[PDB]
């Protein structure tokens, strides 16, 4: 019925508009990343969100504003006024902070980024649909990167093709 | 006629009405995809199959089946599917 | 009208009945011991889940079973459904699959459950209560291993400073 929120994974400021079903990975590289040439700097922006949708996988993380959020009648909202404060809180005990505690956080909080950005790539193929599409595609079952085996997923075969065709021949090519 | 046997009792399931017979062997859902594919309780294709392992014949053969198609096929043993359900 | 809340679901195991609960802890073994320790089926099993609560960081993970979840009114026993269903579904798919296949899921389960139990170690306390306890112990906000600095904890420095005194130490010798 209604869209759900399970983690906020990042946050950012970005262009107005820079929200929505647009922003997904396989949007921008089909399409255009609407936070295109951005510097913070040239352009005023807003606060916008990184959101894991519940029941969706992580390549279908969308870039939401508070707004949007409430304007989508969304559930999960308290989870956004906890993100709020616990980003607060790691201000704070972060504004006194030796130089090499900034080197310690900025290090780090930069390696669970890319861990992030890991979950969005296909680490292998399982299956694919009996059914096909009337463009002609299976759906396929995907295991992602760095996410165990029970993160994995039934995805639109037309959809992985764009990104991961390797990966879909090496299903194939695995039975003969 | 030419009967088949229905030696155990595998696995239960809910599983997309259809996604039953031949189409639900191992080597049928490698070359073809699944039935069954993606199903949640959600849509409501709802229906409860069996994974049956038949008489004279390799694991690998196995298939989903509900009551209706067992009947259909005039299977032997049905004795054991309701003592599966009991 | 307290009541617990299921996060994430961690692992399912077969397991001594009733070695479930608080007992279970990663902190609570190593000070006592394993209440499934020496398992064997001998034995009646059971099926226990190890839960990441809401609220809790990951050292508090405790194994449960259906049962105890409903017996205390946890919330979210309908990610126990989604859960056991994939569990099922992959195991079906264990029945037929191709050696190879079932080797690259043992190297990237045996990677996963690595960084799920690291998760558990503190790389960095970055801040301290202004108010002791009884035993002279303030509590420690934690910056954990793997997790972000988004799951940082104000956690008893009791407990950590009985197995990472070194990260409470070089702490204070900063400050
Ligand atoms: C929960 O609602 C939805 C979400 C869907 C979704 N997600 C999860 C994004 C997150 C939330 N979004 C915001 C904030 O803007 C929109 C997009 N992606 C997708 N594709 C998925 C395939 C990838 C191939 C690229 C092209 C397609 C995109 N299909 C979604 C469908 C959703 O149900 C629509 C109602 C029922 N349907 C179901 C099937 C189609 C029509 C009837
Ligand atoms: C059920 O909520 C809780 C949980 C607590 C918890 N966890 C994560 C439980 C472990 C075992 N579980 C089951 C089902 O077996 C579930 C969760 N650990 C801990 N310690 C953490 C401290 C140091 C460690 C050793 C000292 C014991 C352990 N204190 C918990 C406390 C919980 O509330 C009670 C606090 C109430 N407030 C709120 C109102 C105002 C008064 C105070
Ligand atoms: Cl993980
Ligand atoms: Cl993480």
């Amino acid at each position: 019925e209604f869209e759900t929120i399970e983690r906020f994974m990042d946050c950012r400021i970005g262009r107005k508009g820079a929200t929505g079903a647009t922003t997904t990975i396989y949007a921008v590289e089909a399409d255009g990343d609407p936070n295109a040439g951005f510097e913070k700097n040239k352009e005023p922006g807003e606060i916008q969100y990184l959101i894991k949708w519940k029941g969706w996988s992580h390549i279908h993380n969308t870039w939401e504003t508070e707004e949007t959020l409430k304007q989508q009648n969304v559930r999960g909202m308290k989870k956004l006024d906890n993100y709020k404060k616990k980003d607060q809180e790691t201000k704070r005990w972060l504004k006194n902070a030796s130089p090499e505690d900034v080197e310690y956080y900025n290090c780090q909080q930069e390696l669970t980024d890319d861990l992030h950005k890991q979950y969005q790539i296909v680490g292998r193929i399982i299956a694919h649909s009996n059914q096909k599409s009337a463009a002609g595609y299976p759906d396929y079952y995907c295991k992602w990167q760095g996410l165990p085996y029970s993160e994995c997923s039934w995805e639109d075969g037309a959809l992985i093709s764009k990104k991961f065709q390797a990966c879909i021949d090496e299903y194939f090519s695995r039975k003969k």
